[PDB]
């Protein structure tokens, strides 16, 4: 019965095998030269950003807040969007929809510099270890009497997150679920796993590595710097400010200075016209003198879809396309590559080169962004007759950029079979658009391959 009440618990039909993600890759891209394009010598960087981007913008949004779901991801990512109301999955699953809603008509996105969307990306706190995080979701479509089925949660639902992880959202720690006067330095390095055991209980076995530290207690840094899991860290003082050109040092365990960038009381400006000021700002310095802008979030809201936006049509695929715009975890594990990681590119005869690179994470839990770029000098995709790659490659797209040649590799062990999972919900909800687009995107990362052709068939 379409029109009865149901409270369910929301729940994703599949979530990214993040526990079974291979901590090492081995990268062998073989490239073929066409006969008259001989080229006599090629070397090879991975560049300062991914995709080569100018400038970085790093998002976490605190609080585990039911908007970082109804809002910043389903702006995002193209979903049914409310000026008031609060959808949660199930809501967007049953087409019970808030009576406002409305739609972008776009995903907001940057290119990768090789021709396919990389939506934008960001980061959540999480509160595991809340109880809260159980609250059922009421569901009834057709019922217009009231709409308090989609007021504000007091946080997501686990079912909200677990989405989110299949677009690539990352996970933080904030406060933990003890008493204010147990949150001593021992006491929450001891709840800290107790927490992690949550987290991978409900997210498929991911490993959180992030602190976001809440409301200025230094307690917690102390805590999460003896607890090895934990590689990558924010606040808003006592930390470092990012230069992503000028970054020199291991990050392992360090603290990335970040903003909330509140408006003066009483102003009447908000936290994003307070970004926008400070982006327009850094912009005009040479790329190479920028910090990054390193940014948190409360609620987000119509203004932050609006900001949002803005960036996609100022610097994402509908503007210049300069600014790359991630979650600090992918971040993190994209300067430790290219901290660790050396490509190398060796002449196997006349016409055949052979790229190899090794991306190889920390030990204490498989890095989840296991995707680089890496520039080749001297060669064009004009003198190019074909590229092969191997196994632990499964993205994997490539093109001229300014005068040379760029590739951008993905090795996420399970990206075909997760293409598969979002061509297969588009195949069980075949009138849904953005179901449709969903499964396209992703069928889009994977390299040239048969799955891909039979992915592609399907969705056509
Ligand atoms: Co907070």
């Amino acid at each position: 019965d379409n029109g009865k009440r149901r409270d369910v618990i929301c729940e994703t039909e599949f979530i990214y095998p993040f526990g079974n993600e291979t901590a090492d890759k081995e990268i062998e891209i073989t490239i073929h030269l066409k006969a008259d394009r001989q080229v006599g010598y090629l070397y090879t960087e991975i560049p300062t950003l991914k995709y080569n981007k100018d400038w970085l913008f790093l998002m976490t949004q605190d609080d585990c807040m039911h908007s970082a779901f109804s809002y910043t991801w389903a702006a995002i990512h193209g979903k049914p969007l409310s000026y008031i109301y609060y959808c949660d999955l199930a809501h967007l699953q049953n087409g019970d929809l808030p009576p406002d809603y409305y739609s972008l008509g776009k995903t907001l996105a940057t290119t990768n510099g090789t021709g396919q969307e990389v939506r934008f990306s960001f980061g959540t706190t999480v509160a595991a270890d809340d109880d809260l995080m159980n609250t059922q979701t009421w569901v009834q479509n057709g019922y217009t009497r009231d709409y308090f089925r989609f007021y504000k949660k007091t946080m997501l639902v686990w079912g909200n997150l677990q989405e989110m992880m299949n677009y690539g959202v990352s996970i933080a720690f904030h406060d933990l679920n003890l008493p204010d006067e147990d949150k001593t330095e021992d006491k929450l390095l001891a709840q800290f796993p107790v927490a992690q055991s949550m987290i991978r209980e409900k997210l498929n076995n991911r490993t959180c590595k992030m602190l976001a530290e809440p409301n200025g207690d230094k307690n917690y840094i102390k805590a999460a710097l003896r607890y090895d899991k934990i590689r990558t860290l924010c606040a808003q003082s006592g930390a470092t400010k990012l230069y992503p050109f000028q970054e020199n040092g291991d990050i392992e365990q360090v603290v990335i200075e970040r903003a909330f960038y509140d408006p003066p009381e009483g102003s009447g400006l908000t936290n994003p016209d307070m970004i926008k000021a400070a982006i327009l700002k850094e912009m005009e310095n040479p790329k190479e003198e920028r910090a990054a802008i390193s940014i948190g979030a409360h609620n987000t809201d119509t203004g932050w879809v609006n900001f949002l936006e803005w960036l996609n049509d100022t610097y994402g695929r509908d503007g210049d396309d300069s600014m790359w715009f991630t979650n600090q975890e992918e971040y993190y594990e994209y300067y430790y590559y290219r901290l660790h990681s050396k490509p190398e590119i060796k002449q196997v005869n006349t016409h055949t080169w052979k790229l190899t690179l090794n991306l190889n994470g920390e030990d204490s839990a498989p890095f989840y962004y296991p995707s680089v770029t890496v520039n080749i000098f001297g060669l064009k995709m004009g003198d190019i007759e074909s590229i092969k790659s191997n196994e632990d490659v499964t993205g994997l797209s490539y093109g001229d950029h300014k005068d040379f040649f760029m590739l951008n590799i993905d090795c996420r062990k399970y990206l075909a079979e997760h293409a598969e999972n979002f061509v297969k919900r588009y195949e069980a909800n075949p009138t849904d658009v953005s179901a449709k687009a969903d499964a396209n995107y992703f069928v889009n990362m994977l390299k040239d391959s048969d799955k891909k052709t039979e992915l592609k068939k399907r969705i056509e």
